[PDB]
């Protein structure tokens, strides 16, 4: 019994992975030499990539994270979530930087980033390591992309099967035999 | 030894209180006769006037609850508050009514207000049992007041010093020996 | 369309409640006169028995809510839920007051006694409007109890069902044909 | 312009923690092989430790996190915090592994460990990146320990002042004119 066995092909391994975290990183303290960004993450999915990002972006900022869930009905539609954890400081003013895992749907994304556009944010940007543009349902773009991907379901990194597989170091598609 | 000791004078007597009640609550349970609203109290200080209020109020609505606390000099400012504690149900095509104890400098209610507009509300109408406009920081104004009430700090049914005297069955305004 | 065409039978109306509230009130005053105890409510059923009781307890109190909700499996077997909304102040060396609108099962009630206990609370007691022992699913007795009642599902004074009918100022069993 | 200039030594290089992570991720997925354990950080300082760990531990495991604060003067005499975000999932029959950054005093640690084993968890293990023994306010002994270092104030891999510098890949010293 090793996950090893449950995916039926890779589609990112951990070497390519830490390559584009370093591009990006690069990239990112580059926009955000001038300011004390305020990073945040989408819990659970996103922790793994923004550890790996944020220790190769060489600028000074503060992490914070968000929990939410789901209401039912409304979520679905229109990505109004319930706030679980609100984050630890005031956005007024602030440079947002939504750290994501993966942008599918976009619904509850784009939802959070308007709330702190609500809130004042001086900027709202978004950086995800990946994109699937075929399932989204609302008009919403990364500022900062990792890897552009194909509508298949996938899973490490933070992404999970049923709470399990976040810890591979590697994105990859699970075997049909494994989805119950 | 007794709560009443340090009580210098009674503002608002309990059987005055319950009469502006009865007369709010037969107001709302007319102007919502066609909707089933959702009702919600901001903890702590609502929940004595909610709980009256909505006896009062013969008509079919659901009842919720938020918990939020200040950022430091943050909320101050534009009324930006943590949430600690979001509605158990979505905002979206809900007529919202806002249940409130006081309102005074209106920061933080009125942040939540159009916190609920962002999240799509049909309507976010407000009834607070006491009015303190002299106060405003910001322009709110309520659309069912009981009682108006001039420039002071008060104290009973819901509202506090340093978390006691919410239990009084009256508004009354303390000694000044208490204030320490 | 008026909610007292739903009611089948009465079962405890507003004047009964109001006399054991301010029987209630009395006997918790004197039993708390030296000591400020937390008060605390769980959300939503307990908000108008909490309102009506403590404004009828003349002695110095605190006011505290907690939200839970439930984790599926394991809380309809041993009550733990999951932490919505916490204290807003510690409970080591506090004389716990819990504050419910019925007791049924007892399984949510008891594993909050017990975690209050775990903090090190000086006591916990409960005050209860209605008791069920039928449904008891855990040796739980509240220590003061408003009334004891039959194994049927009533509604009203705080008490729902879905989310409707909590602002009844008393409890009734409603007509079978309600239910969906 | 930089933070490496504000740093006076590096007590332990990005480097150095990435051998002694790879071997607690072997040594942890070796003794979790035979169950599907919860793997708990605790915000925010865990996050990048909680990251590289569990990219090296081969094993199924399922991720949550907790979010808490101080409830002032209180939890510095037994740990006891606010619970902002509970886990998403019960800890009843669970075998549950606390990631920390690190252990100091272990008040709010210890306070979260009988918390779990309250709620009956099957077992209760602490895996922290670093150490500090000498600062314990309390008997708490990590399970898998990566480093222990001297008692001093650090910053680094999750490890902030201010909320600053966690970003950084390695632990080092700040410079004392940093101090204000
Ligand atoms: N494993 C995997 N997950 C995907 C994939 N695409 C979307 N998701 C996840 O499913 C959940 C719901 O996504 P959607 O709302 O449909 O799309 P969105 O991600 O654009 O919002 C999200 O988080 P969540 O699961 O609700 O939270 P968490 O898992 O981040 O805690 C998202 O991260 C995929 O290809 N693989
Ligand atoms: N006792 C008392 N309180 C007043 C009075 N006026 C306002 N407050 C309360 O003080 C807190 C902050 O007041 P302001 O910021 O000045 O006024 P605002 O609430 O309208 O913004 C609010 O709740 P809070 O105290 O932060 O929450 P909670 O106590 O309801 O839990 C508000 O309800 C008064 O005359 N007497
Ligand atoms: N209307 C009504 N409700 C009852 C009755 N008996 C129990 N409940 C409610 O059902 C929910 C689950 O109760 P149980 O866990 O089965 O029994 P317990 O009350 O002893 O814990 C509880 O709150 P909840 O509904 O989950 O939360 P809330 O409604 O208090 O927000 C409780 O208040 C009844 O006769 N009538
Ligand atoms: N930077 C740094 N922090 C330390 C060090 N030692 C302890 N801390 C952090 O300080 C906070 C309180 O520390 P103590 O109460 O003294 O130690 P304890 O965490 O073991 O109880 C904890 O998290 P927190 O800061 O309250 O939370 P978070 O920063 O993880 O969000 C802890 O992780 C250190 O040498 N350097
Ligand atoms: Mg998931
Ligand atoms: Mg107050
Ligand atoms: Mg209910
Ligand atoms: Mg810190």
């Amino acid at each position: 019994a090793m996950m090893n066995q449950d995916i039926e092909k890779v589609l990112i391994s951990e070497e390519q992975i830490q390559e584009k975290v370093l591009e990006l990183g690069a990239i990112i303290a580059e926009d955000y030499k001038n300011t004390v960004p305020l990073a945040i993450g989408v819990l659970k999915g996103a922790m793994p990539f923004m550890a790996d990002l944020l220790k190769r972006t060489d600028t000074y900022l503060e992490m914070d994270f968000m929990a939410v869930s789901s209401y039912g009905h409304s979520t679905v539609s229109t990505g109004e979530v319930k706030i679980l954890k609100d984050l630890d400081t005031s956005v007024e003013g602030r440079d947002i930087l939504i750290v994501e895992d993966i942008i599918d749907s976009g619904l509850t994304l784009s939802y959070l980033v308007d709330l702190f556009k609500y809130r004042k944010a001086k900027s709202v940007k978004i950086v995800t390591l990946l994109d699937k543009p075929t399932g989204r349902k609302v008009d919403l773009k990364a500022d900062y992309v990792g890897f552009t991907v194909p509508h298949e379901f996938v899973v490490g990194y933070g992404l999970d099967y049923k709470e399990q597989y976040r810890n591979l170091p590697y994105v990859g598609v699970l075997k049909p035999s494994v989805y119950s």
